[PDB]
């Protein structure tokens, strides 16, 4: 969850703690640090629960040295626990790591074979040992550390020091930031800058793929072929303590970095031993719950979309019938109740008049019963319903909508398995389910590091005015959701479309004034909408491709494959979110529109 | 000069000499430093010359400790040589001093007569050989300077320390700043906050009178009793704020309409008896401007269009001669100062680079001096500047100037009558000037009435690419503000241009897609430009007209008279920025632009 | 509760005295005084009673001496009686002492075991043994002192007396107050300065944990470680007054809204529990003061949803009434120092309130001093005879305390908000109106030759048009009366005509449907109705019936937005006029004399 790493004449150990302590507000269950004096002695403190524990654990040692690593950790991989705690050892090698290694069982088995004792249940320690073997083979610390990163796969933000040669640090970025702070004759880096403010302002950041070599006066920089590559120092003329903004431009950009802690802050709680735990609901909960037979959700705008995903979710993984509807449509028809239903309203602030008034009516029509997902506590709609799940996401000033989305598709996937009617012919559903969940922070971290590529992307689409985003099944109403966004900040006109309608009226509009998107598209629907696109080269029509890397897809000179990084299957929708998002987001920049107060736009409708 | 101190767990004579480079913009002609290990042994080292000399000889034989204070030189007391630069010692006492002990040759005999070898001819030694008797009789270095500060008349900083015990460092700022910057487990203090970035950003600013003991871990402030005072640490500065906003959609839009209460606030304390009251200024200051013969001022962006429109003024009320010019071009060329010339600084942030380069090269061309009209406290600008005018509007943060333009104007016609040349006029213009001062706030609120009219007119613009500002006179610098703006916040080609030069260019360029805007002409400058507009009249050019309601203009099919209230001639300049403002906003509003944040743009360049 | 030291050349037994007669409103059973002359020869006299009574004893044995200490005393450990008063003695050593030392108990049996016989019931005596015994030797007065106060818990104000050296006097101040009164060849020190006042009005206030030592000469304020210590563009300041009312009300503001809601704990860490138990509100206040309560009643009514009274201090003060339970006792004043305001405060403390809260604008002043709380309105300096800016930030402090003393359960919530939307909108708004300002001046002109006008208001409007009437009978000596908008018909429309305007404040359609038929009754008379209302409103001006158009607002914040065109209607008629604004005949900024 957060890296911070040290390298001075001077003892960095209250440095490393108060790192940690910058980096708190993002979630974590633990921490730990490791220093080594120049002797060459290591002391490494781990321990469960917050830093505050960590620092007390240090209070009894001279943690002397000018050397160390210090992490806080949210586990995937292994219960929170000081044996699963970074940094993580082999000896004299010594690391510290943010998100997932996804090959994790075939390095440890391969390692366990050449002799190495996993004593932690984490993907990490793959890492330690890895890097310990290619030691082994000789060479300096950079060398072996090249050899060893291509053979990992997944997201990696990772430092790593050797206590036998403290002079020198090795740190690898890919799926994770990492920057680097420059002090006077010592030198730093966290995967966070908040971290480094209390002793310099002067940042490198790394960038995707980057490999680098710290040491008290010296950084260098390359990638995975030891080419040196080089990175620009800058100072960081930011006001820190100025408001709400914290780092960022944008209010909407800040909600749209920070949706790996509010999903974090979403998760808080309700997974207890691999299962979903909605017991806040109360004790007679699962007895409404259990007598469910369908499920209705009520929506407008946003909110409407994550239903909409959810739609697919609940009846393919939980077999319940589920319809999702506008909710001014809602409200204003004769409708007929389906038996047993559970009425859900989805909104963000709470008091969307649309949306209330669905409910209220839903009152008199024979629902089981009314759960509101909502972000406001104390709201119309959490109030005036039966059960409630807040999203917890923190407050959201943009007018558009990102982490309230995200997290309103966190809390709809967990309710998949407290909702399950397969039988089965389950059990692996909810282990699925509780592991896409407890990746997903870093999965989204994950996204938000393809951003420089989104950015260059968005010089496409910065002088159209119609775009057309095409989706499948659970990723239909992603596209649904990136065309709203593109509308919103951007005013370009963005429309959505099941994918396989392109050829019933829209493919007649395309042309160059009209880019396509597609959202993570299978090699089958791949290829029925290349041929589409293919029908019209002529006028200049291009597709633009978001899809998994594995899947080995390639750009022809209509066709653009934006490859991204696999995630697993059930949380692909809210990953391939990200992308839209960012996408719109830079699209605004370069036009330089209000992002944060789209014109005509309201934050909620609250007046009829 | 400068001073610089630090303690520390790590060596401190790179950071001190560091601190030193960063102070060269001021001083000096010798320097030198001092620092201690942890067994006491103080090692001195000092040059007549450049720092880099000092560093140099520091280089090939380095100081070692973790305590330790540095200096640079201008004397006054005694002439330049590594005799009396700095560090002065007396025994184990060593200690560094900026400004002038008054009372030297008295107390210097004193202490003579107590077996005292003076070696230097400096006023600072005596500093050094009675902080050693205090301390001869018990206690430590804090009770002891406690005692010696009174016994020392004039305006100084100190910063003591005794070798005997490296773990203290005791400052005393007398008439000369000094500012603690707080570490990690480290100290830092100096004569100016430019030295200490580096290392640290957290600040404690010393109040004139106090005394500081200053630790590794601590820090304790007193006064010139020895009663423990307590002092805050800033950091910024320039908040925002919410919220602040009010009933207002943007910041910028906010700051346009409290333009009558920031400008209440500039006008406060400023006016009495019917005259311009600026004894804020000093007791001497009637006296270094009544030798003033020329007016220089300095300026970037919307800051030189106020000095721009301030040229009218002095000439033609004052009677002084007056030169503006753009910062960049100013700082680069090789110039022909004027004999007794007063340089002025126009800044809203009061750090622009250009600006500040500009006001310290002037330092070394000989200006009577330097003025400072700046909207940011303790800001660059006016720290360096001899004098400092306020302007008081409050935080503006809107990333185009509106409040700090006018509020700037305001400053500037408030000069007028406190440097008239001209004197017999006279009385009537300070008159009129003060009279106009008085109406002023009002006359905005009656123009901020007009909104919905510029709302309106704003349509006519928001779909063009291209606009032409015409002005005459005091008028033509708020042409170029009125273009600048519609170029900032609206992105439109917007340009401005004297009005006596339309037909020797711009006019080939006049149609449909390039509206004519000119602001408040009299009726034969009007004349002159509607026969300009009737050559283009079969391109369909349009002239838009801001102009008094008393002037009877009649619109015609080409041209659009948008009539005005009337207003004193004296503040008309300040008055018609404010359409042009609204003008610029409403565009904005319409498009759907980012007002607070224009794409491209900064509140402040700082750096180069 | 209450102290009265003095050194001298003269007989300072009368001194000390009246220094007692003026903290009598401190409430107190017993007192006493001792004093020392020149040789010896120290003599003591304490009572159970009134104050008064002691002074009638003292009649008959008239006391000598130029030094002397002495004590009203409300009994809080130990008995009410002549036994336990103060000063108490040990020998030589006399102490008189405010509050409670707390460790008392360990410290007294802890000091018997050496011969010191407790002869009173009271804590106080272990401070009066302690330093006797710590003059076994130990330098002299001052010496021994800073040796006690260290091992002495609890909140108090001791003063020490050594009666072998009649020339100096210790004071200690480790819990309440004491300020020392200069100075002219004797000094003097009061647990008030209001006691010094026949005598000095020269102070230098102890800081907590100081030790002064005071003799005829000098006045040393030790330490407890411890060594030495020691109108602008404007016409007038009504004018400038109202016109920084947005500055005023943005200083108000400050601190004071924490993400999104109102944020007092500048009132104390317990605070905030205290104001929980409020069950009730009860305000008093003078002229304008009572003008701004008034409003407020509405506002903790309808929003807060808890039960409010408010008092014109002069009433409350002179009848018998009838407390409700766990009532909160509110003071509004700009000075802090009105005598009807300050007497009603200290009547209070004897009937059984909560407690008090003091919204004021004056630093340091009485009521602020005898509050347990306060809320400063933070205006800056009110000149102006007549109340403008002090008014207006008395209002948003009392909007920012609606939202403290919520009772609504779950509707607080969103009321919070409300109120914080309102507050955060009030500078802008205040600037919005001020810039009716010239439409006002003109207006001003069908007032100025006039000797009547009526002022209407309904609701939390109401008490808008009090205020608005008397501004003008203020500055501008028209005889202007403000009246319940619902009592018009009731008897004053029989004094309507076209030398008696009338003036509404802010009606809806409704009210507004009422008046006008109320107007057309007084037709034939010329009766003129002048209506300040919302644009939105839509409302169309006839011949009798004038709309003055203003800019929507905020509801929670509209009778402050109201306010602001009252006053300078009442201003610009009073300029026409040429009334002494500042200063208008026979009326005083502050009336603190009987
Ligand atoms: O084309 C318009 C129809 O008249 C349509 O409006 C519908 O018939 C009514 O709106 C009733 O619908 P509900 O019975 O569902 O309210
Ligand atoms: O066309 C370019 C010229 O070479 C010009 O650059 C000039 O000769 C120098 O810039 C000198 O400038 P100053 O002497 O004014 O500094
Ligand atoms: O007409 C006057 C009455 O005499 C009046 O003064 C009242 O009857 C009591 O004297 C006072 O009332 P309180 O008991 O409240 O003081
Ligand atoms: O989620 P709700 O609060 O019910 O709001 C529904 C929609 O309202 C507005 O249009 C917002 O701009 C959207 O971002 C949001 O999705
Ligand atoms: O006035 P200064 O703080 O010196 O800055 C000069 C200019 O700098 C930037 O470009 C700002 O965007 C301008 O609005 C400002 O006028
Ligand atoms: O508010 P206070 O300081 O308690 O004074 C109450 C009243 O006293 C006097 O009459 C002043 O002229 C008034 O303007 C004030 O309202
Ligand atoms: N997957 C690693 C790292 C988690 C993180 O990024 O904090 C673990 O479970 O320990
Ligand atoms: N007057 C001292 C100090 C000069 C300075 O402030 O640089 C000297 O000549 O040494
Ligand atoms: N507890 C002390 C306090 C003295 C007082 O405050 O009057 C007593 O009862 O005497």
């Amino acid at each position: 969850a957060g890296i911070v790493g040290a390298i001075a004449q001077r003892d960095v150990a209250e440095i490393l703690l108060e790192g940690l302590r910058r980096l708190e507000y993002r979630g974590y269950d633990s921490a730990g640090l490791a220093v080594v004096d120049a002797e060459g002695h290591m002391t490494r403190l781990r321990r469960l629960g917050k830093v505050q524990m960590l620092a007390q654990a240090a209070e009894e040692h001279p943690l002397h040295g000018g050397t160390g690593i210090a992490h806080t950790r949210w586990a995937t991989h292994g219960e929170p626990s000081e044996v699963n705690a970074h940094p993580h050892v082999s000896e004299h090698i010594v690391v510290v790591h943010n998100g997932i290694i996804e090959n994790h069982e075939p390095l440890r088995e391969e390692l366990k074979a050449r002799g190495y004792t996993f004593v932690s249940e984490t993907d990490t320690e793959v890492i330690a040992h890895l890097v310990n073997w290619e030691l082994k083979q000789g060479g300096t610390l950079r060398e072996a550390v090249l050899r060893a990163i291509p053979q990992l796969r997944g997201a990696y933000g990772t430092v790593i020091m050797d206590s036998r040669h403290p002079d020198t640090l090795l740190a690898a970025r890919s799926g994770s930031p990492l920057v680097i702070g420059l002090g006077m004759g010592e030198n730093f880096i966290a995967s966070d800058q908040l971290a480094l403010l209390p002793v310099t302002r002067r940042f490198i950041f790394l960038e995707e793929g980057d490999i680098a070599e710290i040491t008290r006066r010296s950084v260098n920089i390359f990638d995975k072929t030891g080419a040196e590559v080089k990175r620009q120092d800058i100072e960081s003329n930011l006001q820190y303590d100025a408001g709400d903004k914290g780092i960022y431009r944008h209010y909407m950009q800040k909600e749209i970095y920070e949706q790996p802690n509010a999903i974090k802050n979403t998760l808080t709680g309700r997974i207890s031993h691999g299962q979903v735990d909605l017991s806040e609901l109360g004790p007679n909960a699962d007895e409404l719950l259990s007598k469910v037979e369908h499920i209705q959700i009520l929506a407008c705008g946003t909110s409407y979309n994550s239903g909409m995903v959810s739609r697919y979710w609940f009846e393919s993984l939980a077999g319940i019938p589920c319809d999702v509807e506008i909710a001014s449509e809602f409200r204003y028809r004769k409708s007929a109740v389906r038996r047993n239903s559970l009425m859900i309203t989805l909104s963000q602030s709470g008091e969307t008049a649309d949306t209330l008034a669905g409910l209220r009516l839903s009152k008199e029509l024979g629902y089981l019963g009314s759960l509101a997902i909502c972000n406001v506590p104390g709201s119309s709609l959490v109030r005036e319903s039966d059960l409630a799940l807040m999203t917890n996401a923190g407050t959201e000033i943009g007018v558009a909508s990102t982490k309230a989305f995200t997290t309103q598709l966190t809390v709809l996937l967990m309710l998949v398995a407290k909702l399950s009617r397969l039988k089965g012919l389950d059990a692996s559903i909810e282990h699925d389910i509780v592991h896409g969940l407890q990746a997903l922070p870093s999965r989204i971290e994950q996204m938000l590091s393809q951003d420089k590529r989104i950015e260059a992307l968005a010089e496409d689409f910065s002088d159209k005015h119609h775009a057309l985003f095409l989706g499948r099944g659970d990723q239909y109403p992603i596209a649904l959701e990136g065309a709203l966004k593109l509308k919103e900040i951007s005013y370009i006109h963005a429309e959505a479309y099941a994918a396989g309608e392109l050829k019933h009226g829209p493919l007649a509009l395309i042309d160059a004034d009209m880019p396509v998107i597609v959202v993570a598209p299978n090699n089958e629907l791949l290829e029925k909408l290349k041929s589409n696109i293919e029908e019209v080269r002529a006028r200049g029509g291009q597709l633009y491709v978001f899809a998994d890397q594995d899947a080995g897809f390639v750009s022809s000179d209509n066709m653009h494959i934006i490859e991204m990084p696999h995630v697993e299957e059930v949380i692909a929708p809210i990953f391939y979110t990200v992308p839209l998002q960012l996408l719109a987001y830079h699209v605004a920049l370069i036009k330089g529109t209000d992002v944060d107060q789209p014109r005509n736009l309201a934050k909620s409708v609250t007046v009829e």
